[PDB]
């Protein structure tokens, strides 16, 4: 036995078939949630708040993780999170979708990425890492010799704000590359400290 759960930001409306067992913690969820939600606006033109049902939902999905510290709310994750890949992600990648908003959909990137953010976040914290192997047509085409692959990385001199494109890969990946940001900060402090005259060169710390 399941039953509706209506989500709405606006126009814009979703529906979770939630079971009966958790209805309550969905529906208490869906409450507090709303009241953190800001209100609506004509267009969704303003910041922080989703501007299709895809990024309402996603926002309730990172919303939800967010709350989550890995057995209260992990059902509710695991089935509206289901819920969402199920409706959106029909055999493809987060990424795809996004692409999907971006273009066809009014949607800005700063949503676009937080979308990505909450999807992986909620992702990892439900128990559900991406240990599965992914079926992405470039790697299978790799995989049977149509298609090459050659890496290429960059330098200096790409641009002139490379901190920003950090900055935004430790906010909208921080459950994925958390580690890898974490770990080399402690290296390039430990560096740091162990060479002789590496502080008179880092005036402002590293």
């Amino acid at each position: 036995s399941t039953r509706p759960l209506t989500l709405s930001h606006g126009s814009l409306e979703h529906v979770l078939l939630v079971p009966t067992a958790s209805f309550f913690i969905a529906s208490q969820l869906q409450e507090q949630f709303n009241k953190i939600l800001p209100e609506p606006t004509e267009g969704f033109a303003a910041d922080d708040e989703p501007t299709t049902p895809a990024e309402l939902v996603g926002k309730f999905l990172g919303y939800v993780s967010s709350l989550v510290e890995p057995g209260q709310f992990d059902q509710v994750l695991n089935l509206c999170l289901t819920e969402f890949e199920n409706c959106y992600l029909e055999g493809n990648d987060i990424h795809a979708l996004a692409a999907k908003l971006l273009q066809e959909n009014d949607t800005t990137l700063v949503k676009t990425k937080e979308l990505i953010k909450n999807y992986i976040t909620a992702r990892i914290m439900a128990k559900r890492p991406f240990d599965k192997k992914s079926n992405s047509a470039l790697f299978r085409a790799v995989g049977e010799g149509n298609a090459q692959l050659v890496a290429i990385f960059g330098g200096q001199g790409n641009t002139d704000d490379y901190f920003e494109e950090l900055r935004d890969l430790y906010q909208t990946y921080h459950v994925l590359v958390g580690d890898l940001i974490k770990f080399s900060a402690e290296t390039l402090s430990e560096l740091i400290r162990t060479t002789l005259d590496a502080e008179k060169v880092f005036t402002q710390g590293l």
